């Protein structure tokens, strides 16, 4: 009944040592078996590895891997699921891409009451939506941040903000944290902020 | 054959008392030759008559989507009442039901804070001024902007996303010419939330 396609990791496209994959997600099977058949701009690959089955009903993963510029340069993928048939595509989206820009802001005078507070970073005017950020201090990741998915500005680029919760007591001593974004359109495709007090 | 989904009302409707919250039940894969549908609405178990029917619209796949909305008083939502959707039609063997209400769990009031734009974007010739809203439950809100008594053109909220500590969190992004906030123009983060004293707060934001 149910076919979901979900697109690559944006981390996983634009580092060429790691591996990009589209997958296939079909949900909602009978107790059986399931046909996948994959197309890169209309034509079949066989290349694409299915995985093994998972259980509440089953549902039934598979996953192609993609080549990274094939998807950077936006090659459509298809995947067609037949059973007792459902087309879905993805690809990156068209248009002119646009370079992040990255700001860090210091949590509010009012949050310093608190026992924790946020640290704040604002990814803004990028396309496409395909983004990854990460914060870190000391050269190591944060137990506890979460990002906005991308919002759809008025200009037609997209943004998100990434909240960083840390101990009051961490913020206060001087620490140094930095904000790491991921995307195409930077230089190396990468770009880092910091943030400190002061 | 035919599936059930029932809908709650936008956030913004139920927070605002000249708006109209409503719960949606939607059928789909509704088929042309038996396209017909009856609706029957139920709240906290006693039948109500007054849903409206909207007309079905046909997916090129020669199949019928199906709507009804019950209109909702805002208190009702408010205060835990369940919703049910009782759907019947030749192509069923029973009718089904679905039951939709406001988030179960205990609700918490908002903390609001307005960040000002970072020093490396006073560069730029617009500037974003930014509301952050967390530690709220459940995740129904409103969050809007305005300076000296009008509401603001060009800004933006990020859905809300649930934090680690099962509450909510959003941030509201204000776009504003740099010239306005030199100025020291005064700009307020105004936040609806049922669990704020008479359901709302506003933050303020200027040069400090
Ligand atoms: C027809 O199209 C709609 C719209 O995408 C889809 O939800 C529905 O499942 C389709 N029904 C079919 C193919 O019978």
């Amino acid at each position: 009944p149910s076919v979901f396609l979900f697109p690559p990791k944006p981390k996983d496209t634009l580092m060429i040592s790691r591996t990009p994959e589209v997958t296939c997600v079909v949900v909602d099977v009978s107790h059986p078996e399931v046909k996948f058949n994959w197309y890169v701009d209309g034509v079949e690959v066989h290349n694409a590895k299915t995985k093994p089955r998972e259980e509440q009903t089953y549902r039934v993963v598979s996953v192609l891997t993609v080549l990274h510029q094939d998807w950077l340069n936006g090659k459509e993928y298809k995947c067609k699921v037949s059973n007792k048939p459902i087309e879905k595509t993805i690809s990156k989206a068209k248009g002119q891409p646009r370079e992040p820009q990255v700001y860090t802001l210091p949590p509010s005078r009012d949050e310093l009451t608190k026992n924790q507070v946020s640290l704040t970073c604002l990814v803004k005017g990028f396309y496409p939506s395909d983004i990854a950020v990460e914060w870190e201090s000391n050269g190591q990741p944060e137990n506890n941040y979460k990002a906005t998915p991308p919002v759809l500005d008025s200009d037609g680029s997209f943004f998100l903000y990434s909240k960083l919760t840390v101990d009051k007591s961490r913020w206060q001593q001087g620490n140094v944290f930095s904000c790491s974004v991921m995307h195409e359109a930077l230089h190396n495709h990468y770009t880092q902020k910091s943030l400190s007090l002061s």
